RNA sequence: GGGCUUGUAGCUCAGGUGGUUAGAGCGCACCCCUGAUAAGGGUGAGGUCGGUGGUUCAAGUCCACUCAGGCCCAC
């Protein structure tokens, strides 16, 4: 007859291939429906809190891989805690204002000059929320769980609110300022234009020297020699405003003829060589330390009237002389070190090439041909000059195709010079996972000049100040927080449809305008300092939240990005860092660590993860990175990850399947009572666990990727699920030893299924779905495993017996190799005490070697004669097993039996097989 | 160029105060099993630690310089 029949194989529908792409949603589905989020919530509802604020993504365009590493750690933060009681909410946001939005729609064909502000904005506001639900739709498909349905929006009146009553404290503790600031300025489009409307194309630029005298006498510290000048912009001549050095750096050459001007050490062989001055290669001499010549008080001629200073410089040696010079109306740099000073703002021109005043001949025509010509009257007549036509790559309206310059403009700023102290007391208070984090974002805001926080756009948040002619700036208390309510009720769209006095409190009034009439400014927020304010407009004012955040977890941008603007702008207001702590990873990079491309297809997107693999595994990968520098992925990677899965998948399904008729209600053996190999994998268990909670505490999901295998593959499948085979199907099914290892077995697979619930998301709900007699429905909403003590002794004594058990293996393997045996179940092992172990002794504590070696005998003799190879823990002898195999376990015996039409039954068979019938 | 950061076996990772033949899991090779079967067991082969030079009796582990990466600036 049929043996199998009266076997106890694994049961479980539990699938062994996954087939992610096609039950995650399903699984997510149950998940919205059950309303989870708000359910994980109530069922802490009067712990602890955690409170991680997320940092909001930018609503324009496809999630890359950055935004699922960063999404998926924070879930497995905020589920680990939960199943560990707190009560932590995580709510997304999204950040939609900026130029970058503006574009798309134009881009799109939408058109400005041809609606409205209003009317684009709200175009623009469509557009955003479009891009919002396509991104809220992949976020979700990560598995992450978050208030998805109510998410912050940076668009929000109640966070725009929020954001003008920061602007509106700011300004009152006297950190908020209008300046003036060079910017790219475009005659022809009679307006300014930001690096992305910026393209280069080649034009003809007259390039000049002008050697200057070094007159007045506070200057003449080192004699009269004249300072040289190059400008390859003859109108950026009338702004006479200091020179250069670059401190460290000196020389000052001073040689024959000429003056003895000066030139510089790495600069004077390319230097005088294009001078063409070459009378005899004429040696230096007196050469005056550069970067020590500060306030070398020097008349630059022209039509002068004031002395040009010089202060430290960064980045000025180079194929340019080193004679720069500089003029704050019209520099990029040239405006910072060139400002700190008592310097007045040089030259005019309008939205148009003309100018105006100080513009001598030149009074109204541009800033072109009234050089190459005009201005050029103003040249080496008197300081020296080499006029000539060179083509460089230069700055040019991309619709327009024509030149592009700097022009200083009205702006407003953040002080953060008021504020740098106390931004760095909060840093040095803030807690990070590594100190380097601290020391990046500390020197961040050490070195950090002025803010500029206003942009001439209209897609953002608008400045709230108003205008009162008679001068100017009307920013008070009152006014900035009646804009705030304002704001509040109707969105910031009211500041564009209404006027000055209607965004204005009751009837206003101000010494200025005699006549109650006011003006309004027109720009907009830096899109930072929307996010920036995330920890107000959000952690302050939603009732689930509280605004220190225990931590913020972005990429390492945002050093510079929104871990910077958030506590410039929190530090201001509120003297405290919105964070108690900062945790950052790295960016995502392909196979090699190098950046991926598309040029270079080496891309790989989450969608596509998600759809070829599953959410799961893109889950699984992110768990095995070390994301505090640099990750890595790629298609060996995630191969490598499927494989993964499968084990841990596969491992998940035997338990399943060999517990399926256990019920822990009622069949469940004593802890004293088990057997103690049992005991000792209830210790493997515990130790694991313990392990991986700390790991969890500490962020450390590496180490459970690492854990988590070793755990499975080595304790579990290659042995405790192995062994158990000749228990689970061939003992009796209410047996005593049976149902102790089932006892052991299920804890495992609930406690393992838990302790990976914050990871494999779905594989968890997965196979809690499928085990018996757990309470709560879905593993999501259980407790975390708690921590016990191990029994340290049997784990040492099992770890030695483990040592010991690969000897055996080994000796198995060699008989294999002859042929003296197949399976482990044909042979019969001998071993016995050896120099190297008191194997005879030692095996003394240990109940079934046959079992635990998977041989059909075991034999402990004593001693072995030299015939017996030697091993680290006792001689051991193997050869064939005696008697007969017995059909039904396999085992060899000596004493088969048959129970009725069943024959070759051994005496442990025959008496399962009675008790069945 | 500046701040911070990374480089150990095919892959992902371990390797306190420097000290015998650098570890793990996977993968791979070969073998066994065929009662987890688009499964399972076993053995074994692979790194000299990005490079060079030093400190030291002795360095993956300390120093210097250097190569190739990364983020953010300078640009
Ligand atoms: C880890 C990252 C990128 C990456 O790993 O790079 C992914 C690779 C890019 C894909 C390449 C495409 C081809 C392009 C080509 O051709 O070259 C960066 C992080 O991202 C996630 C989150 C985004 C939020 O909005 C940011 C917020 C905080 C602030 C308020 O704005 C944030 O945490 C951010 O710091
Ligand atoms: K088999
Ligand atoms: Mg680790
Ligand atoms: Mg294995
Ligand atoms: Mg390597
Ligand atoms: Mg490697
Ligand atoms: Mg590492
Ligand atoms: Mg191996
Ligand atoms: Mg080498
Ligand atoms: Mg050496
Ligand atoms: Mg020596
Ligand atoms: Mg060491
Ligand atoms: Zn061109
Ligand atoms: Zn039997």
């Amino acid at each position: 007859m049929d043996y199998e029949k009266t076997l106890l194989m694994p049961k479980t529908d539990f699938p062994m291939r996954g087939g992610l792409p096609n039950k995650e949603p399903q699984i997510q589905e149950k998940w919205d429906a059950e309303d989870q989020y708000h359910k994980a919530l109530e069922k802490n509802k009067g712990n602890e809190t955690f409170i991680l604020h997320d940092g909001p993504p930018y609503a324009n365009g496809n999630l890359h891989m950055g935004h699922a590493l960063n999404k998926i750690l924070k879930d497995f933060i905020v589920r680990y805690k939960t199943m560990q009681g707190f009560y932590a909410p995580y709510v997304p946001g999204w950040d939609t204002h900026g130029l970058p939005i503006e574009q798309a729609l134009t881009k799109k064909g939408v058109d400005r000059k041809k609606m409205s502000t209003a009317e684009f904005r709200e175009k623009c506001k469509e557009f955003a929320l479009e891009q919002i639900e396509l991104q809220k739709k992949d976020f979700r498909r990560l598995g992450v769980r978050g208030d998805f349905n109510d998410p912050y929006i940076t668009l929000k009146p109640e966070y725009e609110a929020a954001q003008i009553r920061i602007f509106g404290e700011m300004a009152d503790k006297g950190l908020i300022y209008k300046g003036k600031k060079p910017v790219y300025w475009s005659p022809s489009s009679e307006s300014s234009l930001a690096e992305a409307e910026i393209e280069y194309h080649d034009k003809r630029s007259a390039s000049i020297y002008v050697a200057f005298n070094v007159k007045d006498d506070k200057g003449v510290v080192d004699a009269d020699a004249k300072f040289i000048i190059w400008t390859t912009t003859p109108w950026t001549i009338p702004s006479n405003v200091a020179i250069t050095v670059h401190p460290e750096l000196k020389y000052g050459q001073y040689n024959v003829n000429g003056e003895k001007y000066i030139i510089a050490e790495a600069l004077s062989d390319a230097v005088a060589e294009a001078l063409d001055w070459d009378k005899a290669s004429i040696k230096l001499e007196k050469e005056y330390t550069g970067k020590e010549l500060e306030w070398v008080v020097a008349q630059h001629p022209f039509l002068d009237r004031e002395s040009l200073v010089i202060n430290g410089d960064h980045v000025t040696t180079d194929a340019g002389t080193g004679c720069v010079h500089t003029a704050p109306g019209h520099g990029e740099d040239d405006y910072i070190v060139g400002q700190q000073y008592e310097l007045p703002v040089i030259s005019p021109i309008d939205d148009k090439g003309v100018f105006t005043e100080e513009g001598g001949q030149f009074e109204g025509m541009f800033y072109d041909k009234a050089n190459k010509a005009v201005t050029d009257l103003l040249t080496e007549k008197g300081a020296l000059l080499k006029l000539d036509f060179i083509t460089h790559s230069y700055p040019h309206d991309w619709r327009t195709k024509k030149p592009v310059i700097f022009r200083a403009t009205p702006q407003w700023f953040a002080s953060i010079s008021k504020v740098r102290q106390d931004i760095l007391d909060a840093i040095e208070n803030t807690n990070f996972k590594v100190n380097w984090g601290k020391t990046r974002i500390y020197n961040m805001v050490r070195d950090r000049g002025e803010w500029v926080i206003s942009r001439q756009r209209v897609w953002g948040v608008p400045l709230p100040v108003f205008y009162a002619e008679n001068g100017e700036i009307i920013m008070t208390k009152e006014t900035v927080n009646h804009v705030a309510d304002l704001f509040a009720e109707h969105g910031s769209n009211i500041w564009f449809e209404r006027e000055a006095k209607d965004l204005l409190p009751e009837g206003f009034t101000h010494p200025g305008s005699p006549n109650g009439t006011f003006t309004k400014e027109t720009d907009i927020m830096d899109v930072w300092f929307d996010s920036g304010s995330s920890h107000r407009g959000v952690l302050e004012t939603r009732p689930e939240l509280s605004f220190p955040a225990d931590m913020y977890l972005e990429g390492s941008d945002q050093y510079r990005g929104w871990f910077n603007s958030s506590i410039t702008t929190s530090v201001a207001t509120r003297g405290v860092s919105p964070y108690k702590f900062l945790l950052s990873h790295g960016f995502v990079m392909d196979g090699e660590g190098k950046k991926m491309s598309k040029s270079l297809g080496n891309v790989i997107v989450p969608d596509q993860v998600v759809k070829q693999k599953g959410a799961d595994i893109a889950r699984l990968w992110v768990s095995s990175t070390d994301y505090l520098a640099d990750v890595r992925i790629s298609d060996e990677i995630l191969k490598q990850t499927s494989d993964d899965y499968r084990k841990i998948r596969n491992t998940l399904r035997f338990m399943l399947g060999n517990i399926n008729d256990f019920n822990p209600d009622t069949d469940s053996i004593p802890e004293s009572e088990l057997l103690e190999v049992d005991r000792y994998l209830l210790n493997r268990l515990r130790e694991f666990t313990a392990s991986t909670i700390n790991n969890y505490e500490n962020f450390d999901y590496l180490n459970i990727y690492q854990e988590v295998q070793n755990f499975i593959n080595v304790e579990l499948s290659n042995f405790y699920l192995d062994y158990g085979k000749d228990i689970l199907y061939i003992e009796q099914r209410d047996s005593h030893i049976r149902r102790s290892m089932q006892t052991v077995l299920y804890q495992i697979l609930v406690d393992m299924t838990k302790l990976l619930a914050p990871i494999l998301v779905h594989t968890a709900e997965e196979v809690w779905s499928h085990t018996p007699h757990v309470k709560e429905e879905s593993v999501h909403l259980a407790d975390m495993p708690k921590v016990v003590e191990v029994d340290q002794a049997l784990l040492d004594k099992w770890r030695t017996f483990m040592n010991l058990r690969d000897d055996v293996n080994r000796a198995l393997e060699t008989a294999r190799n002859e042929k003296v045996i197949g399976k482990s179940l044909e042979a019969k092992v001998t071993i016995a005490s050896n120099d190297k172990f008191n194997a005879s002794e030692f095996l003394t504590s240990f109940d079934a070697l046959h079992q635990l070696f998977i041989v059909s005998q075991v034999k402990v003799v004593d001693k072995l004669d030299d015939q017996a190879t030697a091993y680290e823990h006792g001689d051991i002898v193997i050869e064939h097993a005696d008697g007969e195999k017995c059909e039904r376990c396999w085992n060899y015996s000596e004493d088969l039996g048959a129970v009725d039409e069943l024959t070759h039954l051994c005496p442990r068979c025959q008496q399962v097989v009675k008790s069945l019938v």
